[PDB]
């Protein structure tokens, strides 16, 4: 508690858990091998992150990097919990459309570049070059979006309608979601330092959370991770 | 030398050279791409802990992390090894039984939470933390084997024999072994400290040869690789 | 400025980038599923080689390892390039082949000890240890050639001609430029220390720009690349 941001990294913690615990338990019983990824890869996704706001909240996950003259407190765990949260995050996506195995490597690829220049970011001791690293990782997040909208053209013909209206949905939320992630990180702790480390853990609680218990509930309840069956 | 677990990491080390260079002979030859797949991922399993126990053998996989009010010898390598080496031995398992993509993401991501929070706890400063990430650890690998022994109930109906006789071989003989594993820990130097590094680093020999080696010389002798051919 | 090498990483920076960029242009359009996945895998190698080398460019991916009594520096970016290009690089060649899953996991697993390795041996304090790091890295490559020569035989049967002419320019390109970095490593400043840092980091450069550039250049100009279609 000697860290004004523990409250949100207690409830980050908290609402992951419950959330995992949710999901974990709708899922027993499914036995539609395509609802099974859904479930599965969207069950991993708020497990994975209580792990890492358990580490926060704990300290482990903390580090302190030199900059601007200062110890400045870095949560890296969040990187270590994006590396393979986002990438999941996206094949849920990808999955619900059939997309191509080279669209969904792009996509993977692209998550990986970053989330990695975003940790080398978050890491850099010389304060400008901090800030070459958020450009590259947010030109392949434009990238991730760009695919998002505009790759995955030839499936349209032979999309089910509640395929096409979840994917839709889901697409929107990631698009406004993670586009906050940018901006967040520019202004805070990790950045310009305009936005205090309390505010700025407040922030990326509710996003996360949103982006991926938010998330998970809105898919987990389509009709659109079921085979169509008679 | 200068270490008493030196000799069982010398041992570890040559057993896992050993089976590994077995297992390339043996699969030398076989043409069956399902006997392919379980040649690849078992000979990788043992040259993976080779490097590591080496790596612990030579000082490289050894860290000291304060705790307790002292700076204890923790073997950080062992994580690594198993980060690859124990969801290439569920997967082997996986594709024994045909098992559905979604639970083979189950498993594979179940397992990487496990070991991840394992050296999580590794590594923890606070003493008593170490036992919060020792507990999810373990959870984590309830739920691994929990899958094992109820989530393979619609591949049961077709299933063959000796595919159905191996994998049940195999199941038990990774519940027994791995569940061994959270009470090392747990009573050894990275828990409570109740046995001895040497002591520590023996079990684990054990059990690390006898998963992997042991494990694979069962699979490699079955008939269960094989894809079904006249 | 500061060190001598940095002209060959800002170049190696340089020719990654527009590399990418290259790529990424010429695969716009692109609507074969199959080239969609060599495009991808081929544009994400550079993509990647990119990051890295900004990072020695900027000093972040340099770290100085003490052995043989002094600070030696360490560019271990490198590794964290590598540990994803080089899979990438074997998964283009594999893919051209239509490799059995087993012969892609041989591949990539041993490309993974391979890089692994090599990076334990560059992080080694004893000098005469980094050596065996260096020789099971080599033993890992030679493996790879080995597969790339002799493994992929149950498919000359079915291999269109393009095909297979593709992918023997490309395997030729993979064995003489990939067989140069252990040799480099072994005389240069992670070895031996006969090659001074700026001229090893030259011919990294040059190996590296030839190896996924000049590859890439090669292989996305094929038709090999596209399902043969009427
Ligand atoms: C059996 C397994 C699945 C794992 C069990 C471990 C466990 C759920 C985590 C312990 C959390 C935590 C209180 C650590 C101790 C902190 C001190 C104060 C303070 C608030 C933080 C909480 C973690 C919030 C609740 C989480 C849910 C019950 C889910
Ligand atoms: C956390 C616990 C509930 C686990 C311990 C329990 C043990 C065994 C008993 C539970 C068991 C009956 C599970 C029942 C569900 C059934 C199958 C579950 O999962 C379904 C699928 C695909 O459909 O993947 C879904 C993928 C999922 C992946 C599993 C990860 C989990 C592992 C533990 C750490 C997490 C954090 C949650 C902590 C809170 C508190
Ligand atoms: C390594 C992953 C690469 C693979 C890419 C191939 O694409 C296939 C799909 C589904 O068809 O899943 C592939 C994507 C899956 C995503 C789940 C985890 C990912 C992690 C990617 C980066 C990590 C790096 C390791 C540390
Ligand atoms: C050609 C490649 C495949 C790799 C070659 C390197 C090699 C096998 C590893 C060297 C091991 C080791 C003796 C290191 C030096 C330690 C000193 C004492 C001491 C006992 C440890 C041994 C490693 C045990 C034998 C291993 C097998 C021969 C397999
Ligand atoms: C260690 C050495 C024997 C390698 C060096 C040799 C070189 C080339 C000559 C050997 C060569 C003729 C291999 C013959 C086997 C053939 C195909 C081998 O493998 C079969 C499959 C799928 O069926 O995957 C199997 C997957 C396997 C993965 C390969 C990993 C190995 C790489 C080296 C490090 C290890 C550690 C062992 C050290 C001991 C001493
Ligand atoms: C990354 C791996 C995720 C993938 C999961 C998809 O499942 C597919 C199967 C077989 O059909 O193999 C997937 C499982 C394979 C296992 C081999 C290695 C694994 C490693 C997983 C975690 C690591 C994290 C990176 C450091
Ligand atoms: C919008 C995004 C795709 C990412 C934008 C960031 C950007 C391309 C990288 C900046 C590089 C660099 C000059 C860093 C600053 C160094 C100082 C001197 C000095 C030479 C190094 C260069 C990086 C070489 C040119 C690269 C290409 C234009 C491609
Ligand atoms: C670097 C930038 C051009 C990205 C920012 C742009 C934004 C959106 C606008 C560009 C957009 C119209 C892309 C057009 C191409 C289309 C589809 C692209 O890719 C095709 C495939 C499979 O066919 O995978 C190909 C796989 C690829 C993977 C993407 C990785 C990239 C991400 C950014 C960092 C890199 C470094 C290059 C820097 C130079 C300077
Ligand atoms: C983890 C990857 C294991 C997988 C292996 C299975 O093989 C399947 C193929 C294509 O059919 O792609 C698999 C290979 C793909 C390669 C792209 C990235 C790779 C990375 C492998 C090691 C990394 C370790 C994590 C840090
Ligand atoms: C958020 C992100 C940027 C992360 C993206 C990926 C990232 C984790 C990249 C990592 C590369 C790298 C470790 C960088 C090092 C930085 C540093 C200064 C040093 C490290 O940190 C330390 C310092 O003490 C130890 O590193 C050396 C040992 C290794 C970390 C582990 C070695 C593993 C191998 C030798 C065994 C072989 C593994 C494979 C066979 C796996 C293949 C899968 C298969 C079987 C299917
Ligand atoms: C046993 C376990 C817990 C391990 C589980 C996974 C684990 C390794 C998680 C790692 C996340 C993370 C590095 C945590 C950092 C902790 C620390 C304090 C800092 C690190 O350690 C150091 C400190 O000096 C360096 O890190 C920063 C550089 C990176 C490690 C590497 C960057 C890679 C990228 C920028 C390039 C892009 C890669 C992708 C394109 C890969 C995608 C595959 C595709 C092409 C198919
Ligand atoms: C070039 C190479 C040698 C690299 C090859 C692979 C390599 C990166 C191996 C890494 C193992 C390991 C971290 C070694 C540690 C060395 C060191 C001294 C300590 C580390 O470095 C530091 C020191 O401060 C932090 O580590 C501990 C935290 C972890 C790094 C991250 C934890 C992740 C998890 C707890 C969450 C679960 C992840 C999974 C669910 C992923 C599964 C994918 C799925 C969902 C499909
Ligand atoms: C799991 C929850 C979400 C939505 C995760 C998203 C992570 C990103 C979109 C991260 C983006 C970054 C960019 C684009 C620039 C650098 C800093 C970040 C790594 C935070
Ligand atoms: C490769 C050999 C085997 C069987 C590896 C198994 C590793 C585990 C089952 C690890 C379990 C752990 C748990 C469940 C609790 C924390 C400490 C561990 C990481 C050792
Ligand atoms: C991306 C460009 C290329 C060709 C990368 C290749 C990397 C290797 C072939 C590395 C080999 C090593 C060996 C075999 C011995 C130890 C040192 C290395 C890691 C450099």
């Amino acid at each position: 508690t000697g860290r004004p941001e523990w409250i949100w990294l207690a409830l980050g913690t908290a609402l992951m858990g419950l959330g995992t615990l949710y999901f974990l338990v709708k899922g027993m019983g499914v036995s539609d091998p395509d609802a099974k990824k859904f479930y599965a890869i969207t069950t991993l996704v708020p497990a994975i992150a209580f792990t890492m706001y358990l580490s926060m909240l704990l300290g482990y996950g903390l580090t302190m990097v030199p900059f601007g003259g200062e110890q400045n407190p870095i949560y890296w765990a969040r990187y270590a919990d994006w590396l393979f949260t986002t990438p999941l995050l996206l094949l849920d996506l990808a999955l619900l459309v059939d997309a191509d195995q080279g669209t969904i490597l792009a996509l993977v690829g692209a998550d990986g570049i970053m989330i990695g220049t975003g940790l080398v970011g978050a890491l850099t001791k010389v304060y400008s070059y901090r800030f070459v690293w958020w450009a590259i990782s947010t030109a392949a997040m434009l990238y991730i979006l760009y695919v998002l909208f505009f790759g995955f053209t030839s499936k349209a013909e032979s999309m089910r309608p509640e395929v096409a209206s979840t994917f839709k949905v889901l697409r929107n939320v990631t698009v406004v979601l993670w586009s906050a992630y940018p901006v967040v990180w520019l202004i805070g702790s990790e950045g310009a330092g305009i936005v205090p480390l309390n505010i700025e853990t407040l922030l990326f609680m509710v996003l996360d959370v949103s982006a991926k218990v938010g998330f998970g509930l809105i898919l987990l309840r389509s009709r659109a991770i079921f085979g169509e069956a008679e």
